């Protein structure tokens, strides 16, 4: 993954290779 | 993944390669 | 992961290899 | 991982190779 | 992971392999 | 604005009054 | 804006208010 | 804005009245 | 802003009142 | 703004009326 953004960013998030667990129980 | 944007990007998110894991039981 | 951001960054994430895991019971 | 911003940055954080482990109960 | 910043940075934080354990008990 | 997810959120983004100015020339 | 996210959020942004001016010659 | 995570959070930014001005030149 | 996370946070945010400017020239 | 996080935070950042100046030119 290739990222070069000239001028202004904001909140620039390049998550790469990104494994998610997410289990919820009421 | 290639990523270049000029100008003023906002709230760039590149993401690649995310595996999701999403189970809930009320 | 390639960043290389010119002019003005803001709040710059270049998160890579993240294994997450999140789980919750109530 | 390979960082270089010019210009003014503002909270960079290139985290990478970051497991993360997250549970919670109440 | 390379790190250069020139200009004026801000609270730059370039963590690299941080394994994260975070579990909350009620 | 009333925002209250239990589980577990992701990039969870509640913005409210945002003017947007967006003028780009070539 | 009220806010109360139970279990484990991520990346939470409430922003609001928040005026935005983004304007880019070439 | 009112925030009370329980939990585990991540990354929380709960940003209120920000005015922002981002103009850029090539 | 009234801010009041339990548990294990990580990385909080609360700006609150933020002018910011960024004005780039190449 | 009240901050009062329980538990073990990390890196808590409560900034507030904060004016921000980033002009750069190359």
């Amino acid at each position: 993954v290739l990222v070069i953004p000239p001028g202004v960013p904001y909140w620039t998030y390049n998550t790469g290779d990104e494994p998610v667990v997410a289990i919820s129980l009421l």
